[PDB]
């Protein structure tokens, strides 16, 4: 009965995965679904390997991008529930390694909470200010490196590539999306700890049973790893260029499949939904993290904007789209947090669809409820965000 | 046993298309394939119409190009055996609303014979002489319109377009590809028969079993009709602009299925192979044409260049291949004809290989030996010669 | 008959294929041979992938190494007969750029041939002159970059890591294995031929037959690539790092299949004993390179050493061992070509065994007669010229 | 259907297998699997004799190491069942010839049950006390004679070897691995049964009907006994030394096939189980042991490392992960015993996996419920628990 | 497995049925089809009468128009077995009514032969005998009423309307088709016979089991009466006028259904195949007509036109097709009969497509081979001969 009411929705799937596959016209695409804590559906579309004539499969190894960044957040706050970690204590404290800095002759000060929300004004790729400058502008107005070879020893020798660099913009003024602020966070993260980032990681895996989920390192045999492609100027499909992310590792270099992403988003969904649970059922066992960091986290954050979704607002390391309902009749916004992430010759997305809970559900219902989403594809410049909102409506929608 | 034999065949042809598929990023294409004038495979692969979910079938109908100037081959050499028609003729004669034209102050005149291997000089969508006559330079040195909305109503009036321009070169002398000579063919074709070009056309084809092949008329329903995409300037998939073929008609405004080609295919090998099993056998039935005038065309011409490979040059509206062994044990060239056609939003292809005959076969076998081979595809600027080549060479050697 | 009798030798050779993989612990390999210019056997062992689960097939392509040297000898003894090549004039007559280098204050000039074979005095990878004389003198005594990433645009921007070099040794004097030779001779058939080295090696291969053989470049998709693998510190199978063979295009930066290498080696072969079967047939086509030539070719070259066989003596880029014969009833030397090479992450190797022809058999018998053997493995440092050798003389001592 | 259904999961084991034989490069690999008490596949890979290339088969001989210990448990709770042994009584009252030890001047005394936890500090191979005091030490920070040749006649004189020896640490206060104590437990055996200990075990091996287990021993014939391989400092395949384990019986000195260990899981899994199936049905024949000394075996000790697993602790000469959950939807642990042996030139692994079972399940079913994988290799330094835990999981997973 | 097999062919004529129905935008269409003599497939599609919601259903009853002439002239055939017929003697012997006409002052005679092939020149509805014989003209230079309200009481009377009109060409010199010669017919068979046209056309109805066949009257009630329906000058659905066809019984006042047609071609198809199955069994009953005289019918006369299919030519009563091959793998002609007849409101169409038998198959095969296709529609001017035929076609090939 549970496979045959889940007959239609499949189908919806699967037809939108193949418009989207050729609209876009990627080799090879993997998607992944959880209903209720519990997986559904997974299945592969192309060719992984287009040389080598491989096919997709549910265990494909790809690249996630922000998903890194999602889980350094975690592993953040699991430190800070220890005790170990304060938000707000300038990074000096830490890592005196960064240097102070001023902008326009005024001390500030940055903190862990800036650099989540990328508020601290830490420049991107982009080294012109004066062009961010006018764009942000230009932006406003309306309103109203990356291929690099070198490999990097430690997270200490990666702040060499900015730490001479100037702010662009004052700390907690301006929404500014970056990525070596994780690296900051990740330097943060072993100062505090006492421990290699990678260990930590490797541990928090392993307790969230993540076992597929490992770093970008080329010597190590990686079994089942895919290619990345990109169309050139002739419109021609030609292999992604080498790279090495031993610098972005907080900030994308990771790699992992659909069901460990389904197995993250399944913690998270229960360490969110357990704190309502509790008083119906004291045999629930704890969620990873405590609630009241899970309804710290999740939140939206003023004067951040969603790249991917303008009806939503940058959480810390998470994108969530808030319930909201103006007038009768007319659009009802639905509650959900996702987060995409595009790296070289790959792209990733991950949606989290919460349940609607009354006071009757409640009563005699396991607490991890809702619909988990992940779609990972190699070609780069694809966004999968729609596709996953479209396909988590349809299981909401088709869940008997 | 046929079919147990032919199980290995098709499966590479199969990844030979999925490969080139994969590698141009096509919505769809259709394959179809005859082996000894017996259709053995026929397949599809992809959508015909990615906006309503058409999947491709085997009875898709999609543009071929030049296959139409092949026709008109075809019908010119019809016309020519029951001598209505004379090549070395000036145009003039048939055609009188042709201005007579002068090439550096010399009289020069203009045959039929020129016009079918492209040694006229008429001008090709290009209009600047200097460009082309710069371009020419540069490959000889190195060696040593198109989205017209109008409709014609009759393919006199088509000339208005390239009347009045003067010849690029010498007639007779120089290679250069053009499609308004081959509007100026079928004006010819309708003075000496008498009858309208498209009525004769479609006598041809009754005759030929080409029942799905017809010309390319917006108002008119066509069932099975299929949609054509580009890639734009963003790598995103898009419609093809609607366009006007009523003066391209014997230049490439033609619509048809994998079987009306495979039929054409088998009947020119049949009128080209009769010749020679008439000493074996008096049962046989005549070709469609005498086969004097199947010696005279595939035969190549002098000066003249086949553009999808360099090994073979331009016969009578076609691309031949000889036979040709040079060194031992070095490359060995086999004997094939084929044709490439490409119009926008779409590209199409259609080879013949005939069988090497010594004379213990044809003692005990029937006339028609060869390959056949056709690949239609919904995505302009792609090059099919390759696989189409592949997989006849693929069926020849798995011939049991 | 023909596979009755090649049922036997068949499997010897694939006992001693499994015996020499483990005893090197390769994760695969992949043989080809022909017998008297017919290819009989074909067979791969092992995976070409181990990521991705991929087996050996006999259309794996792997790095040939020491092959891009005899086809760049092949390419210059085609220029030689044209007469646009002079071996012995001084190569600054080509190459100006090269500049005048004087051996202990005394003027010396290399030429072709020098360079062929190894005689000019260009240094290896190793940079200590005074270690490399410390081991050729302890060598006499006894007997009396490579990982490079950067992408080289133009042949002659490659002299650039060389060309300030001074010599080891004075010119002629004594054998010194070296790779910018190569990249020297590729840069004087640049300059001879007027056209760019790889549009003639290409041509080459297109007059050969070999279509698989293509350089190495990661951008371009190449059909059944394979992976290179080394064992660590701890004696566990890693991948091999990435490197840039632009600069070694004619020191092995190629790729090739087992097909290709054996229709090479028998063209070669039907052009060394072509001269010889003229007297008995008129009919025979011509050899792809004269007699005279392929005798000065395969010739020892007097104070050349063969590493991997030191019963042979070095030709004109190619190790040759001659026919000899001093005691009673005690070894007797066979005659035959062979070159092995040896890139990072693979091997390789290609033997030619000529047969020995009487007054007798050349009168009824095809000029192509002989063995030829090639391996390809995807592990460094392995030496594979002992198993083809055993290999071929099976197949002839079987040969019915 | 019995087979039907198997046979997806042996495929898969198939090719972990190959991967693993792949990653090591080891010569040959025998595998052996039990589901529910009854043996389903058999298989092996490579070669077990490279010299006489002799294919490996499931007969095929091997070393186990620690299996002998498992086995010498296993004869001491037999022992220990009819009272003649007693675990907390002092060593020197069954055999006095060991001396009185003390340590920091302090009167203590080793137990049969801190040798069998291997708490009792006795000394390793390693010599220097400083070096294994500073490892130990190190250790714990951070979590904050192989080759002998003589034969001994007796397990009395291989206590020479160590009797003189001061012990390392306290009893029963650190542990620390060591194989001489089970020599000392072997000579505890046969001092208390009076017997020697060879014909006890035999006596056991028959009862248990495991009849190819046997001693090493070079004199006598022992069909299908395989070879040993390493791998040399130059990365090629070579014999492994001759070497005695006389004084190693119970330590590692026995030879077995997979059938015998799969006998032998089968029947402790039986023993096991067959304490909670006694209320169901009556006429279940008796276990081995009594389900009370099951109970005690297999039951993780305080301050033991369980070395080829983090999440274990060592129990009785057994290695148990216990079941654990934590957090709602994280890792959940699953039960287990397994044992890794690993000898001079071989590696061997034994795992249990007993079945969860709930109150209807054991109303109809047999007692004896699990799978039991055994996986035996020729080469030294392999881990192969981590292999051995996918395919029972996999073969969990399939079981209809 | 009749009907497993039959389950494609189906899909496909119900498709073909869907596209020609919206093509014509008729509001109803019924379709049936007999396999071997046997029926397999019926159906109805849209309203049988759209003012009271009448769904078509295979029993529906409609107008048949030429299948009147069909049975009148199997009726004349019947009369001419028994010998009261004779074809060449001028009809002035039966009918003394009809006038001597003179065609150009010149005596000329009309016989029943050229009545049933149309070749008696007598004029059609239309009475200007200059457009005529203009169109007329016309045709060979390019090759080179109706709603009367009278009820007749005898068919004698009907003559009325054209007894006094002159021939419009010289009898047996041009193909006319016309339907009052079908009436001269009528009043032959009367006048010959003895008896009334309706009694013997009943006698033959029950003879055939053609039970529901019966002419239009309006006075008695009829079950199943379906309406008929125009589209005016406004493109809107309207009833069409009532009509009497008193006058019009042979040439068109019949109406029928599907299986009284279905069971008339079995009949035919019967009579005209049992004259070769004799030799094999005389077990097998006579047909309705001799062979002989089902020879004589359906044989193609010259100088006569098949106006739905310009590849056919006039029989007695009849469309045939015979079957021709001219050129080898060029169209090949089937052999088919088939007659269409539109009235007004309505359409109708019968197609008869005899198989194709070999010395082999007669030999253990009943007389009765071929596929019966009957489609009868309620709109005006609607041409269902092509799919018809299309629809046997797909029967032929999909019968097992």
């Amino acid at each position: 009965p549970c496979s045959r009411c889940f007959a239609r929705a499949i189908e919806s799937s699967r037809d939108l995965l193949h418009r989207i596959k050729d609209e876009v016209g990627a080799p090879g695409i993997v998607v992944g679904v959880s209903v209720d804590g519990k997986e559904v559906w997974s299945e592969g579309l192309g060719y992984a390997d287009v040389e080598n004539r491989v096919p997709c499969k549910p265990e494909t190894v790809m690249r996630i991008a922000s998903i890194s960044k999602s889980l350094t957040m975690v592993a953040l706050a699991k430190l800070w529930e220890a005790g170990k970690l304060d938000l707000d204590i300038p990074v000096q404290h830490y890592v005196p390694e960064f240097p102070e800095k001023e902008y326009e002759g005024e001390k500030v000060s940055v903190t862990t909470r800036l650099l989540i929300s990328h508020l601290s004004g830490i420049r991107h790729y982009e080294k012109d200010i004066k062009k961010v400058k006018e764009e942000k502008a230009y932006k406003a107005l309306k309103m109203m490196e990356l291929y690099l070879r070198e490999k990097f020893e430690n997270s200490i020798e990666s702040l060499r590539l900015f730490k001479n660099d100037p702010l662009f913009f004052k700390p907690g003024s301006q929404f500014l999306y970056s990525t070596f602020g994780y690296t900051l966070l990740a330097a943060i993260v072993e100062r505090a700890s006492g421990c290699k980032y990678l260990d930590y990681m490797q541990k928090i895996f392993h307790d969230l049973d993540m076992l597929t989920t490992v770093q970008e390192e080329n010597e190590p045999v990686i079994y089942n790893r895919a290619r990345f492609y990109v169309y050139n100027k002739k419109k021609r499909l030609v292999n992604t260029p080498y790279v090495d992310n031993s610098y972005k590792w907080a900030g994308g270099g990771f790699l992992s499949t659909v069901g460990d992403l389904l197995k993250f988003g399944n913690a998270m969904l229960y360490g969110y939904q357990v704190g309502l649970f509790k008083n119906s059922n004291e045999n629930l066992l704890p969620g990873y993290l405590k609630p009241e960091t899970m309804v710290m986290m999740w939140t939206p954050v003023p004067n951040t904007e969603m790249s991917w979704d303008k009806e939503g607002k940058y959480a810390m390391a998470w994108g969530v789209v808030e319930r909201k309902q103006t007038y009768g009749s007319c659009r009802k916004q639905r509650h959900y947090a996702s987060h995409t992430g595009g790296a070289v010759g790959a792209s990733s997305v991950l949606l989290v669809l919460p349940e609607e809970l009354d006071t009757e559900t409640i009563n005699n219902k396991v607490p991890p409820r809702g619909i988990i989403v992940s779609i990972i594809c190699n070609m780069q410049s694809v966004g999968l965000n729609s596709t996953a909102l479209k396909i988590a409506l349809e299981f909401d929608k088709d869940r008997s």
